[PDB]
């Protein structure tokens, strides 16, 4: 049948050399399993090498890519299997023939949340690749696409080339540490542009376009709470449009080409309401400008008016959310949360109130709803604030000891040892899900169990 990735790939074994192909596939395949350890992915990658230039090669068989492929599958089902997996694999593999190699391809993975990439001293960097080269070109071709696997394929491909373009340069250097301080700010522009579309996709990976572009707004809202709807909404849309193409494209600039116009935007609405924003867009280059944008934590919230929830036929037309945003807004803007918390309760929020329009009685759907949903929210705001109290206006050290005093009242009969173990427990969670970056995926979760904590 169509031998359509039999020829892709030995074109490209052909047209990359060897080398260079195992190179792709190494960076291709560790982005596509972010949690597979070095030996199981090195292990995928000699197999898939192997059969390429086995099955390209001239007189190997009409079949030969099928049918080394399907023994790839097979293998990945044994278990203990040497090569990584994505979660939900035991289960297609439960199936045959058909539904084994559909339902296998389908599996997506998670980004990843956590990076635990940290570039190594020049002395250690040197120390390995003298060693031992290859091996070092291979790990850290791994480690740094498994840990920012969202950036695009091939600026991945051009960051790591260039990266160890360096470390080859700069390690036989007879100046090592001047040639350092040159070549790495020479990739600087290329460093940042990695992390930061990992980042950024990894965030609207999580979310997915709706979710995102409500946390843009929110987050937004958090960051100039004195500013109008008009001067943050287009701006969310914009990043939102941004996020929706390049994190699904393979073009490895089309964030470095789409943020120059964001960023001058975003400079035009921002730079004159609040002083961080003045501040941001004051630096040199567009990522430099987002980057600062996008650290900028939530700011000391106004006590702004209530806001009620839209209980109202007004928010039925869905190529009309102006009265959804406008809310979601308004109460972002006025109540000292998290966006990873006002995110988690404003989508069943937003949509409860969405079972109201198309019904018997709509006006009488809303007054029957508005009291349970308005209970709903405060309830889960509250205890959310009580989750994350403290955290915000204190060190680390601080909030532990203000930490441990609430929890004294509560539990007069507690030893020192089990107040320790909450104190630690608790300041762990506000660690990770008290900020407004903290990561969506990890906190939903924990923000499920310690919603239901009665300390």
């Amino acid at each position: 049948g169509r031998d359509y990735e039999k020829n892709k790939v030995c074109k490209e074994f052909s047209h990359l050399g060897k080398e260079d192909f195992t190179s792709l596939s190494l960076v291709l395949y560790s982005r596509k399993f972010p949690s597979g350890t070095f030996e199981q992915v090195s292990q995928l990658v000699k197999e898939v090498v192997s059969l390429t230039e086995a099955c390209c090669a001239e007189g190997a068989d009409p079949d030969c890519y099928d049918t080394r492929t399907s023994a790839l599958s097979a293998k990945s089902c044994e278990s203990n299997s040497p090569f990584p997996v994505h979660p939900g694999t035991a289960e297609c593999c439960t199936k045959e023939g058909l539904e084994r190699k559909l339902c296998m391809a389908a599996l997506k993975h998670q980004p990843q949340e956590f990076p635990t990439y940290v570039e190594p001293t020049n002395d250690e960097i040197c120390e390995a690749f003298r060693k031992d080269p290859k091996e070092y070109a291979n790990q850290f071709m791994w480690e740094y696409s498994t840990n920012y696997g969202q950036a695009p394929l091939s600026l991945l491909v051009s960051y790591t080339k260039s990266y160890l373009s360096m470390v080859g340069s700069c390690c036989t250097s007879a100046s090592p540490t001047v040639c350092f301080l040159k070549e790495r700010l020479q990739l600087k522009h290329l460093s940042l542009l990695t992390t930061l579309s990992n980042r950024v996709c990894s965030q609207y990976a999580a979310y997915g376009e709706k979710k995102s572009r409500l946390s843009n707004l929110i987050k937004l809202a958090q960051k100039v709470p004195t500013a109008d709807l008009e001067d943050v909404l287009p701006l969310a849309e914009d990043i939102t449009n941004i996020l929706s193409k390049c994190c699904e494209s393979a073009s490895e600039d089309c964030m470095a080409k789409e943020l120059p116009e964001h960023t001058v935007k975003l400079c035009d609405n921002l730079s004159t309401k609040n002083s961080k924003f003045e501040d941001c867009c004051q630096e040199k280059t567009a990522m430099d400008v987002f980057v600062c944008t996008y650290f900028m934590p939530a700011a000391q919230l106004p006590e702004l008016p209530d806001v009620e929830l839209p209980t109202n036929k007004d928010v039925c037309d869905p190529g009309n959310t102006k009265v959804m945003d406008k809310y979601t807004f308004e109460l972002s803007r006025r109540t000292h949360l998290p966006e990873v918390f006002l995110s988690k309760v404003l989508e069943p929020t937003l949509k409860s109130l969405g079972e109201c329009c198309d019904v018997e009685d709509s006006t009488t759907c809303f007054n029957a709803k508005g009291p349970l949903l308005k209970k709903e929210l405060s309830s889960f705001i509250d205890k959310g604030q009580e989750l994350c109290a403290d955290y915000s206006e204190n060190t680390f050290t601080e909030y532990k000891k203000k930490l441990a005093e609430r929890l004294k009242a509560k539990l007069p009969d507690a030893t020192p040892k089990e107040l320790a173990k909450l104190v630690n427990k608790r300041s762990d969670f506000a660690s990770n899900c008290c900020s407004i970056n903290s990561p969506p995926l990890y906190c939903d979760s924990e923000i499920d169990a310690e919603l239901k904590n009665i300390l």
